[PDB]
């Protein structure tokens, strides 16, 4: 109902939007599955797999208090200040996995960083979270949307997509992916923007028409191209209004949290890379309703998984992936890599200051957060996909990434591409 408390010799905090937000004044709403439930189990697992590992604190067990966003950030503000209560069996937090929406994160960065405790977000991708003047206590193992916005400059002129429009959801998200890319585009050089469309929020007294805005987009004069920014929602309806359409079109999409479709041939999306853990696909299956009372919300996760309650009932007997559809989570591996940077941090920290001592010394006990949030970002290590984990002088992970494309030869999005210290793009892969 309320948190997720774990004992051990240094807590970590977790904060994770295990239900959306609530109608208007209430503040929590449905159970996100995916979003909330299986990332915060990634990082109880990534506990679990820390606490079994003799090479990584090997005498430091790590406990946790892990707390629920319901996706706003005012309530995930107020949650916070549970991880001061030992300043102001008192709970002392030595770091923050979270959170997840980058207005959530700001928030939460921003009183974090008056107490001095660092940080690490596994899917805020907001480029004001880079500047270290305000947000110096943040790391995080996503890339900025700022190397994004780049690399979608370098894929539309290498495609010679030189005149396109813009499509953007309302909101801040959307606003400033546009004035990044507009700004980049412009210090490039080939590359003008035809017109840039806002689509409204999703109010309930109306439905959108997404199929009039493709349509105008598509009869702009000299654009080769319509760019997207997209929220959840909005690229779902704005892909499927696109197959529908008269004319064939040119799409580039970023947005959404992902990782039977009704998806336009040939669009093409560029998102962080990454693969699934497959321990913790073994993991999570296995759990049930009699083994999984750790996580406070799994009965209410349970209910909506399985169409049931505790109007048919719950057997208890349902698993996961047998009785319902499962796919990992695209982000898990971040969750989990997050979790290992501070762990790694930790254990570097504790050689240091450290040796031959059942648990944390006085020294390191008294190190405090500035001391360990330097040891956070001079982690290097390969992560839970055997890929290497870092963050850049402003805790930013390196901008790569994969690119796809959705394809109807023999269907799907298929990988085409990547972004890193240079922009490959398979030509020979893509559909013509
Ligand atoms: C952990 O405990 C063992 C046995 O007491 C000891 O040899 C080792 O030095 C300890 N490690 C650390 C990092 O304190
Ligand atoms: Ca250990
Ligand atoms: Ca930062």
């Amino acid at each position: 109902p309320h948190s997720i408390r774990i004992e051990g010799d240094v807590t970590l905090g977790g904060l994770f939007p295990v239900h959306a937000k609530g109608p208007s004044g209430v503040p929590c709403g449905d159970i996100k599955r995916e979003n909330g439930i299986h990332r915060l189990e990634a990082m109880l697992y990534a506990l679990d797999q820390i606490n079994s590992d003799p090479n990584l604190l090997p005498n430091v067990t790590l406990g946790a208090r892990i707390l629920d966003t319901c996706s706003r950030d005012t309530y995930a503000l107020e949650q916070s200040l549970t991880f001061v209560q030992a300043l102001i069996k008192p709970e002392k937090v030595v770091g923050v996995i979270g959170a997840s929406g980058s207005s959530v994160s700001i928030m939460v960065a921003n009183i974090l960083r008056l107490f001095q405790i660092p940080q690490i977000s596994y899917a805020s991708t907001a480029p004001e979270l880079s500047d270290d003047r305000r947000y110096d206590f943040f790391s995080r193992v996503v890339p900025p949307d700022s190397f994004q916005a780049q690399a979608m400059v370098d894929i539309v002129k290498a495609l010679g997509w030189n005149y396109v429009s813009t499509l953007a959801s309302e909101g801040s998200y959307g606003e400033k992916g546009v004035e990044s890319f507009t700004q980049i585009s412009k210090e490039a050089g080939g590359l003008s923007i035809a017109q840039s469309v806002r689509i409204p929020q999703e109010r309930k007294d109306r439905t959108i028409d997404f199929d009039r805005i493709i349509k105008q987009l598509l009869d702009t004069p000299n654009s080769r191209a319509v760019v997207i920014f997209a929220n959840d929602e909005d690229i779902k309806q704005i892909l499927a209004a696109a197959k529908r359409a008269d004319q064939v079109g040119h799409f580039l999409w970023v947005g959404s949290d992902s990782w039977h479709e009704d998806i336009a041939e040939g669009a093409i999306t560029i998102q962080p890379k990454r693969a699934t853990v497959e321990g913790f696909d073994a993991y999570f299956t296995s759990r049930t309703l009699e083994n999984n009372r750790r996580n406070v919300w799994f009965a209410e996760y349970w209910e909506e998984n399985f169409n049931c309650k505790l109007d048919r009932k719950c057997t208890g007997q349902e698993r996961i992936g047998k009785d319902s559809n499962y796919e990992q989570e695209g982000k898990v591996q971040f969750v989990i890599d997050a979790v290992y940077a501070m762990a790694h941090a930790l254990h570097h920290m504790n050689k240091d200051l450290c040796a031959d001592y059942r648990g944390v010394c006085p020294e390191m006990e008294q190190a405090g957060g500035k001391k360990l949030l330097k040891y956070i970002r001079n982690v290097n290590f390969n992560g839970s996909a055997g890929t290497p984990v870092m963050f850049n002088k402003n805790g930013d992970a390196p901008g790569r990434y994969d690119i796809f494309q959705y394809q109807t030869t023999n269907p799907g999005y298929r990988l085409i591409g990547q972004w890193t210290d240079e922009l490959q793009l398979n030509i020979e892969d893509m559909q013509w």
